C-alpha cells in the first residue's frame, strides 16, 4: 500500500517527471521501474511454496516487494533491452523468460490498481480491433483494407471515390530538437508493384487519405477529457471543444476497450466532420500538457493515489 | 453458423483427424486452418468502413468469410512460418503485420463459441500464474523459484531440505518414430556457474525434484475428466480414478484460468500426495485416446457443435 509503481523505459523524462512529482505533492511514494532495463538492471525473484509466492524487485540500489504496490502506471511497457551479437537460441530463451517472469511479476500485483491493465493494453494496441470497434460505437473511420492479397489491395484504390491510398505502420520517432522519443503511426503513398521479396505475401494495411482541416489528440483519463487541436497546412497545439455526441461515443468506445487512460487521434475534415484515426500508439500526451496547461498528469496521478 | 474452425499446425495428424471426424459425424462441417502457413499460403483480407468490416479467408483453394464461423477449436496457434534469410527489418515488419492480421480475424469471430478464447489461452501459458493460482486453489506444487540473482538460486538449493533441483524449459519433441511432435517441459540438473555469457543475467525457473510413483495427464474437457497414468522407473498410459477433492479443485482451477479445455500434468509421490505439476504447455491428449479408449475428440466436438 506505499508505493505507486511507474512502468516506463529509460528514455523517458518529461511525462514520468511530471506524473511522478504529482503523486509525491499527493502524499504517495512513486518507484520508477524502467522495463527495458530488466534483466540486465533489474532482478525480480519469486519463490514458490503454496505460502505466498510475492516477488522482489531490484532497480537501482533500491528494492521493493509485491505487497507494497498499491497502484500501477503503465507509461511504457517496453521489450527487453539485450545488447550484443549472442547466439541466437539463448537470446531467444533468455526474451522468452525474461517476458514470462515479468508477466509472473505483474500478475502478483493484480490486486492493485492498474492505468491500465495489460490485458486491455495488448488488446487495444490492434488496429483492427480499433476500426472494428469504432465503427460499430458511431464513430466515424477513413475507408480502409488489410490485405495479403495484392489483387484485393488493387480493387480497394479503385474504392475510395478517387483519392490518395497509404499503407499504415507503427514507428518510433526520436530527433527533432528534444531528446525524447514518440511511437506514431508512419504513412507512406502506395504506388504499386510486387516486388520486395521479403514483404511479397505479407499483410499490409491500406488507408485511405481523408482532408483535413485539423487534426485532434483527444486524451481521457478516468472520464475526464483533455483536447489539442493543430492547424494542417504543409505547429503549436491549440485549444478545442468536442461535441457531446462525439464524448459520448468515445468513452463507449473506451468501456469496451476495458481502458480508463487513452489518446485518441482525430481529423476534422473541410466538411467538418470529426473522423477516428486510432488510438495514438504510444499514448503520447507530454507535449498537450505543457504546450496548453492540460493538468493531464494531475488526473494521472489523481487515479493512481485515489482511484 | 456454418463452419467450425479448427487451429493447427500443418505438421499436426491425429488429434485434428479424430476431432474432424467427430464433428462431421455431427453434422457440421469442420474446416482446416493451419496457422504456420499465414501469411505464405493462407490470404485475409478485411475492409472497413463501419459497414460490416467481415473477413474473408482463403486457404488451399476452400475460402470462408468470418460470419459463416460457428465455433473455433484452438488445437495450435503457431507463430508465422517465414522461409529464407531475409532482411530483419522487412522480417520484422512481415511479422508483426501478421500477427496483427491475425488478431483482427480472431476478433472477427468473437461471436463464435471458442474453445478456448485465445486471451485466456495467452494467460494460461505463463508457468509462474499457474503455480500462483494452483497454490491458491489448495493444490500442492513443488517448491520453486524464478530469478535472474544467482544469490538466490544458490540459497534456493540448500532450502529444498535435501533433493536435487532442475531448470524448467518449455520445448519441442519430434522424434521417437511416429512423425508427431509435442510441447513438453525439459529438466536439466542444475549444477551451478556464472558463465553461459549469453544468459548470465537471464531470469530461470527452478524446481525441486519431486519422487514419484506415477505420473498423471488430466484432460478435461466441459466438466468431463480423462485420465492417464504412467509407471515411474527408468510406458503405457493406463486408467487412474482421482478423488472428487481434486477434481473439485481442477475446476476451480480451470475457471480461473476462464479454461473450458485443460491438459494437466501431475505426479503421485510414493507417499500418496498429488503434485500439480503444470497446465501440460501442448495440450497434448492424442496418446491417452489412443492407447485407452478415452473419448476426448468426442467432447472435443461436442462443446464445439452443440455447447
Amino acid at each position: 500500500p506505499k508505493v505507486v509503481l511507474l512502468l516506463t523505459h529509460s528514455g523517458d523524462f518529461f511525462t514520468i517527471d511530471r506524473v511522478a512529482e504529482a503523486i509525491e505533492k499527493k502524499g504517495a511514494t512513486p518507484f520508477r521501474l524502467d522495463t527495458d532495463k530488466f534483466p540486465l538492471e533489474v532482478q525480480l525473484t519469486a519463490q514458490f511454496n503454496g505460502k505466498k509466492s510475492f516477488y522482489q524487485l531490484s532497480y537501482n540500489h533500491q528494492s521493493i516487494d509485491s505487497e507494497q504496490v498499491q497502484s500501477v502506471w503503465t507509461r511504457r511497457i517496453w521489450q527487453p533491452e539485450l545488447t550484443g551479437d549472442l547466439d541466437p537460441q539463448f537470446r531467444e530463451v533468455c526474451v522468452r523468460e525474461s517476458q514470462t517472469t515479468l508477466a509472473g511479476f505483474w500478475d502478483s500485483l493484480r490486486s492493485a490498481r492498474w492505468l491500465d491493465n495489460l490485458a486491455q493494453i495488448e488488446k487495444a494496441k490492434n488496429k483492427l480491433l480499433q476500426l472494428r470497434l469504432a465503427s460499430e460505437v458511431g464513430l466515424i473511420i477513413p475507408p480502409t483494407l488489410v490485405t495479403n492479397n495484392p489483387d484485393a489491395a488493387r480493387e480497394f484504390f479503385s474504392q475510395v471515390q478517387g483519392r490518395m491510398v497509404s499503407k499504415l505502420l507503427t514507428a518510433i520517432a526520436r530527433s527533432m530538437e528534444s531528446p525524447e522519443f514518440f511511437l506514431y503511426t508512419s504513412r507512406v503513398k502506395a504506388e504499386d508493384l510486387e516486388e520486395a521479396e521479403s514483404l511479397r505475401y505479407c499483410p499490409m494495411v491500406f488507408q485511405a487519405e481523408i482532408p483535413k482541416q485539423l487534426e485532434l489528440r483527444v486524451v481521457v483519463v478516468n472520464g475526464q477529457t483533455f483536447v489539442g487541436a493543430l492547424e494542417s497546412s504543409q505547429g503549436a497545439w491549440q485549444h478545442h471543444t468536442l461535441p457531446d455526441s462525439l464524448l459520448q461515443q468515445l468513452q463507449i468506445f473506451m468501456a469496451n476497450l476495458g481502458l480508463n487512460f487513452g489518446a485518441f487521434d482525430f481529423i476534422l475534415t473541410p466538411g467538418g466532420e470529426y473522423v477516428f484515426l486510432e488510438v495514438n500508439p504510444g499514448g503520447e500526451w507530454g507535449m498537450l500538457e505543457r504546450d496548453l496547461d492540460l493538468p493531464i498528469s494531475q488526473a494521472i496521478a489523481d487515479f493512481l493515489v485515489f482511484g
